[PDB]
């Protein structure tokens, strides 16, 4: 229904989102850091790594203005969201089984926006945004 931006929205605040979970305890964290100096980290129970990545995106949509840049390192989160947008009101579309409720909450937030840019980056070493939020969500969840 929607058109995600082809390139970052110049001027808009950028949310570097991430999540991490531990399979053995199902504990996890999801959150963001932004280039305007905000951050947020929430602790979650009964969750998975995929669920935490989606939850971080939901948090960024909840806390942002009408134009938002979001940078994720979850290929899954980006793919399931983009596929939802491209295939609604379209033939031959079976909605995914896993995480359907969370993705529906995200799409809810997405359509309320004016412009959204969503990009995937591989996780990497450094001092940039994806690295910072990685350390935040990995604290006490997985070794780094
Ligand atoms: N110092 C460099 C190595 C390093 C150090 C610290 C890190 O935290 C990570 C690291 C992440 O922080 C991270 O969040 C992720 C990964 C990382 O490797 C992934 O690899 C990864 C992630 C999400 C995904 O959805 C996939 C998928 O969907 O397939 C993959 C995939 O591997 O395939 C993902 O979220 C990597
Ligand atoms: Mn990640
Ligand atoms: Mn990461
Ligand atoms: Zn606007
Ligand atoms: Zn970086």
């Amino acid at each position: 229904m929607y058109q995600l931006e082809k390139e970052p929205i110049v001027g808009a605040e950028t949310f570097y989102v991430d999540g991490a979970a531990n399979r053995e305890t199902k504990l996890g964290k999801a959150g963001y850091v932004t280039n305007r100096g905000r951050q947020k980290v929430v602790t979650l129970t009964d969750t998975t790594n995929q669920k935490t990545e989606l939850q971080a995106i939901y948090l960024a949509l909840q806390d942002s203005g009408l134009e938002v840049n979001i940078v994720t390192d979850s290929q899954y989160a980006l793919g399931i969201i983009t596929q939802w947008i491209h295939n609604w009101k379209k033939r031959g579309w079976k909605t995914p089984v896993k995480n359907v409720d969370l993705v529906n909450q995200i799409i809810e937030q997405l359509i309320k926006k004016e412009k959204v840019y969503l990009a995937w980056v591989p996780a990497h070493k450094g001092i940039g945004g994806n690295e910072q939020v990685d350390k935040l969500v990995s604290a006490g969840i997985r070794k780094v």
